[PDB]
């Protein structure tokens, strides 16, 4: 009477480079703009993060014990190019060579991504993706992996172009750091799209051997009075902020009339101008029907209310439960519902959220082909006793999620594999080394890793198939 996942479902684990590896400034490394930024406005670094570079081969042992048979990696733009381009830095494509190497005989498979929040600094300081330049670079630096890296059957462009977006220039969480700034956020959204679409047709056109796709958050959007226009109309803006506007261009190779209708009017509101060649068009257009995948990144879903008055968001990176604020002028602002769970950083948990969004997709791009869930998980202070973590509520947001994906299969969505975020515990990007989320749990102080509860119930599930 219990619920079951596919023989063949991939049961995996999460990494990124900059939150796993370390070693920053080792063989070549060249800077990202996490390493000024985190020293100036955080009370951490990324080092020694969870010593991944070192440490592969000890993850991975574990990862095999435990059942994963898939890890999401991905490569360091700014350890192959030191500077976004020009020469090839010689020891960063051989660690890479060795990883793959490692996952292969572990018989854990990589789903490799080329950028994870770490624009090499050199072209992130000079506007990043609004500067038209580094998208050529990035096509020549995808290239080249797609060339220099046989070994890798699945591949994934970019990790969460949304929340970038969002990071970098709404909420300023994440580097540069500018607020409410709604015109780079979809311009950025765009250029990072037709990046993407230049890059997957070539990976196409070239003919490798092997699947790409691209990993996307999307948080589903709910009205908070449902019977309520203005709350309707609410959730529909928020969601064209952080979901349709990519998810057209993705699987439509434009726009659709609302996503410009919606998009317009916000930008009416808040003022802006968007770039958009008819080359960008054709780009995305070519590559629509290209991607194989869909990675769907997901935690939370978000309640949005109408509302008229100026914008703020406050970001609650301590962990203070209840902190959070987020209004914008025009669009809405989230309320969180009364009683539902949420963490200490206010992410409610609300999986039934997780099967509206699959449905979603699959109604309204039927092209999707294949979805693979890229990145769940639940990050909370786990207390270290018995050399374990007894995290019984880490379990419970996972069970929650996998059951209800076992529906969306039955229910005809094309699901073929889970990740959970992460395979061990890294620092977080906005948080801290607080907010912990692994299956194992590092003592970064020895970069220890102790497997936790989960890990058990990880490897009880991956190889019986059984969400008990």
């Amino acid at each position: 009477m219990t619920k079951t996942l596919p023989k063949d479902f991939i049961f995996g684990g999460a990494t990124a480079a900059y939150q796993a590896e370390g070693a920053t400034h080792t063989d070549g490394k060249g800077p990202v703009a996490w390493d000024k930024y985190l020293e100036d406005n955080y009370w951490y670094t990324a080092e020694p993060a969870s010593d991944f570079y070192h440490k592969y081969p000890v993850d991975l042992e574990l990862a095999e014990e435990y059942g994963v048979n898939g890890i999401r990696i991905s490569i360091a733009w700014s350890r192959i190019f030191p500077t976004g381009y020009g020469e090839v830095n010689e020891k960063g494509v051989e660690f890479y060579h060795k990883l793959f190497a490692e996952c292969h005989k572990r018989h854990v498979e990589p789903f490799v991504t080329l950028h994870h929040f770490d624009t090499p600094e050199a072209l992130h300081s000079n506007g990043d993706f609004l500067n038209r330049e580094n998208i050529e670079h990035f096509i020549d630096y995808a290239a080249f992996c797609f060339e220099e890296f046989p070994e890798v059957n699945y591949w994934t462009t970019f990790n969460e172009i949304g929340p970038i977006g969002d990071g970098q220039y709404l909420v300023g969480k994440f580097p540069p750091g500018i607020k409410y700034d709604l015109a780079k956020v979809f311009q950025s959204h765009h250029n990072m799209m037709v990046s993407h679409a230049r890059a997957v047709k070539l990976y196409k056109d070239k003919g490798y051997k092997g699947e790409i796709g691209v990993v996307h958050a999307l948080p589903t959007k709910y009205p908070y009075d449902p019977e309520n226009p203005a709350d309707v109309r609410a959730a529909e803006l928020e969601d064209i902020i952080h979901n349709k506007f990519i998810l057209d261009a993705t699987y439509l190779g434009h726009y659709s009339d609302k996503t410009m209708e919606g998009v317009n009017h916000i930008l009416a509101e808040n003022g802006g101008e968007l770039d958009l060649r008819d080359e960008d068009f054709q780009a995305l257009d070519a590559a629509k029907d290209l991607n194989d995948f869909l990675g769907i990144n997901y935690y939370m879903s978000d309640w949005m209310q109408a509302f008229d008055g100026e914008t703020e968001i406050i970001h609650n990176g301590k962990g203070e439960k209840g902190s959070s604020k987020y209004q914008i002028k025009g669009v809405g602002r989230r309320v969180a519902p009364d009683y539902v769970p949420r963490t200490d950083w206010d992410w409610i948990i609300y999986p039934e959220g997780l099967y509206d969004q699959i449905m979603r997709v699959k109604n309204d791009y039927p092209n999707y082909k294949k979805i693979y869930i890229t990145e769940n998980g639940l990050g909370y202070k786990d207390e270290f006793v018995d050399n374990t973590v007894y995290d019984d509520g880490r379990i419970d947001y996972v069970k929650q999620h996998l059951e209800v994906l076992s529906d969306a299969i039955a229910d005809g969505a094309n699901v073929k594999g889970y990740f959970i975020w992460s395979l061990m515990d890294v620092f977080s990007w906005s948080n801290g080394y607080e907010k912990r989320y692994g299956l194992f749990y590092v003592d970064f102080d020895t970069q220890e890793r102790y497997p936790k509860k989960s890990a058990h119930w990880y490897k009880k599930l991956a190889e019986t198939q059984v969400i008990e």
